[PDB]
């Protein structure tokens, strides 16, 4: 590993990586450049508890496993020269590097049809965003959310709890089309509708006039605030300019290597192999950011260590639904454990492909999730009758493997 | 550039690259490993003149601009160790390298529903394939082609000229869906149908029984020979095993760099940025193989040289149609120069995006193609009236830019 180490971005992936470098035994220089003028913080609370409690000191990331790191907060890396091995900073300084790590994440995609709008329109990515939205979540106000993914739905739940009227516009015929089983998506729509969310499927926004949103069916929605959660775009501009292979995300191998010698990348900014699908994908989960960061650091310090190998998974807390999703959304088979019901929701889904577990969902059923992720990891082929059977406990079934 | 240079694959991309290394001034060792036991040869004649004239000595690639190269023909690279900087060969030998170049191309995709068939089924990629098919193109025989792309259609034309009855099965509703304007595809279907080709659209093969092919509509086609032209899969196995970033093709930047230090890749095996679309794609054209090979070599010898920057283009000779296609298949606008007619076909298409030329097609109109590629290269925005106007000659219009 070539010193000094410079990391661009100070999000979860960055913090996780630098903490692992130190824990693995690297004692040379580490400098982290973070464009946000904020003590590094975790994003999941921004759509939930922060949106509701407003204390940023409850959401900071623990940097104590990363001693002796200089964090340049409020500074933007403007470019890097991979021949000179330097990074140019917005404050006029230049940093030298032996190893450069791009952990610059992703930015919310903006709505092109609302580009010249005159009502409040916000995205939800940063603490600044969350505070700005927080200030607008007054009881009885009218919130329109654009996008029925995890941002929109987590915010929908938080807003309804605060007594805010919520309408939500989604272009697809379903919610969470990105990385969720249809059975889950259907249930989640039923849940939100029952909580008073006004869902609009297969509708695109065509624009707005004076505090009113226009749709593709030729109709209107008036709103006090719009929050746009329509996905992200990788923050890969420095990589594109420097000649790295990128396409809405920096291509990396399991060691986090880019196409440019001595430059690595990790987290939301990367496109990487999903071992379950065998395809290159942006894996934009909290667990990826942490675990890919850790694996890349571990292998830089110890080249004998394996490359990143974890299978993808996430959670989403949407009001009364604590959702956990691992692996692939579908296979050739779905097994449902429990009844799927709005009365005290509690169930598990298991996706199989030719008898092999390729994915799993738990809704208010955390006890089942860890054993299913272990079965997933080893490509388990359990008895499908037993997988369905309510009498089977999965912790023991996983233990038998 | 670190000597010695080892190239895996001895196709057009490989020959083009090694000739450029020598021409640019690199005088160190170059060793090329080619699995086919054939003097390097060009593939386009295999669906046409070779299929009809059968002389392989008319199709060899000119290696004289590549002096002092050892060509290991009939040898397969089995693996490489990018730490040890060695390549393991099927003949028991090992080659050292300073720089490793993966130019291993792509293999025809096989039909999963014909996997256990008992009639002749061939793909068309190699001289061996072409000879085997050649031997079967007897007058009045029944050929079924699976796939309505450039292989299938070029072969269809050659087979009809030889007096062979031709049926063709395509899964899409159109021919050449991969990289051809709809207007072209529609015309090409009319042309082949008029030449006696029995076209079947939106049909998938479900299998075969005793010299008869079964389709998804529940019908049959009996045939003496099947040729399968359903696309290719990148030959990226050595790269996948060695830990390079790959996904049906090796990701490279404009310098041909993979994610592994000292390992480059070029030609059909690569996924690379298409500057017109700004997306990563397999660019599987003859011009890419040659020109990407040349650009990668040039920049290895002279690091001040620019990365690969050419925009994609190809030709396809299908009987009486000499087709040339550059850039993107569609924009927001198509301009048609000439009438589109089976009576002495001759026309040009121009695809535009917000007034900018993004693609072009010429059918039996070669004079127009080079000037349109020049307009394409600079993102020209000519007068759209003039582009349509028959009186306009494009060579002069391009010259004005
Ligand atoms: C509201 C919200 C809720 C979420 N809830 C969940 C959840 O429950 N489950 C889950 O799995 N995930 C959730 N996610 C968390 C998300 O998965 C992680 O935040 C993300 O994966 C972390 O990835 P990262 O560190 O690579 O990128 P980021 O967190 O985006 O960090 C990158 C940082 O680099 C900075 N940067 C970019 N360019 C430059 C530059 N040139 N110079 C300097 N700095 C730069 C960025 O501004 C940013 O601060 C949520 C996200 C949001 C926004
Ligand atoms: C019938 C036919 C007609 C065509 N007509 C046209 C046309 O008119 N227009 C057009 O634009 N293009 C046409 N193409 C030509 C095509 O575009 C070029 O042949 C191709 O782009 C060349 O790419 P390449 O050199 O990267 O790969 P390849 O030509 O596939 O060469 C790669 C070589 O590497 C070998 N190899 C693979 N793995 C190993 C290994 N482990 N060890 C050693 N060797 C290995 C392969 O077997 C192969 O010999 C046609 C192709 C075919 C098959
Ligand atoms: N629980 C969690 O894991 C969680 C929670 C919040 C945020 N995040 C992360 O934050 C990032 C952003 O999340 P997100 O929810 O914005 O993205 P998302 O990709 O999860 O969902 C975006 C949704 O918007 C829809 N959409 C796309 N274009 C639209 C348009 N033009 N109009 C209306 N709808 C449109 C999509 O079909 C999709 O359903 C993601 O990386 C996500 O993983 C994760
Ligand atoms: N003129 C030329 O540039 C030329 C000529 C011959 C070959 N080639 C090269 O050779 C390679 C192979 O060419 P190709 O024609 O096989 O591929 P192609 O991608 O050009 O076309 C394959 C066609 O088969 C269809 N198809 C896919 N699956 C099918 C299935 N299950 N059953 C029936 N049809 C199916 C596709 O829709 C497509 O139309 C390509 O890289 C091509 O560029 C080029």
């Amino acid at each position: 590993l070539k010193a000094p180490v410079v990391v661009l971005g100070a999000g979860l992936a960055s913090v996780s990586f630098v903490a692992e470098l130190r824990q693995a035994g690297y004692q040379g220089l580490i400098t982290v450049v973070g464009d946000e003028a904020e003590r590094p913080y975790d994003r999941p609370p921004l759509s939930k508890d922060f949106m509701a409690h407003g204390d940023a000191e409850k959401i900071r990331l623990d940097c104590k496993r990363a001693p002796e790191v200089e964090w340049l907060l409020g500074v933007t890396a403007q470019s890097f020269d991979p021949q000179a091995h330097t990074v140019a900073l917005s404050d006029g300084r230049t940093l030298p590097y032996g190893t450069l790590v791009l952990a610059t994440g992703a930015a919310p995609r903006a709505l092109p049809t609302l580009q010249g709008a005159t009502m409040p329109v916000h995205t939800l990515r940063t603490l600044e965003d969350a505070r700005r939205i927080q200030a607008g979540l007054r009881p009885q106000s009218r919130l329109l959310i654009v996008g029925g993914g995890v941002i929109g739905l987590e915010l929908a739940a938080t807003a309804r709890t605060a007594g805010v009227h919520v309408s939500l516009v989604e272009t697809q015929p379903r919610l969470m089309s990105r990385a969720a089983p249809a059975t889950l998506a259907d249930f989640v729509a039923r849940y939100h509708a029952a909580q008073g969310v006004d869902l609009r499927f297969e509708r695109s926004v065509t624009g707005s006039v004076d505090g009113v949103v226009l749709l593709d069916d030729g109709t209107r929605i008036a709103a006090d605030m719009v929050v746009v959660g329509i996905g992200v775009l990788a923050n890969d501009a420095l990589a594109r300019a420097a000649g790295l292979a990128c396409d809405d995300g920096i291509f990396v191998d399991a060691y986090g290597r880019t196409t440019c010698p001595d430059v690595y990348a990790l987290g939301d900014v990367t496109r990487q192999r999903n071992p379950l699908s065998g395809r290159f994908e942006r894996i934009e989960t909290w667990s990826n950011a942490q675990n890919q960061g850790i694996a890349v650091a571990r292998h830089l310090v110890d080249p004998t260590a394996p490359g990143y190998a974890e299978l993808p998974w996430y959670w989403s807390d949407q009001g009364a639904l604590r959702i956990q999703v691992a692996g692939l959304a579908s296979g050739d088979e779905e097994i449902v454990r429990g009844e799927v019901s709005l009365d005290a929701p509690k169930f598990t889904l298991i996706e199989l492909q030719k008898g092999r577990i390729v994915g799993a969902t738990c809704v208010n059923n955390a006890r089942d999730f860890a054993p299913l992720r272990r079965l997933l990891a080893v490509g388990a082929k359990p008895d499908r009758a037993a997988l369905a059977d309510p009498a089977t406990d999965l912790r023991k079934l996983a233990a038998a493997v």
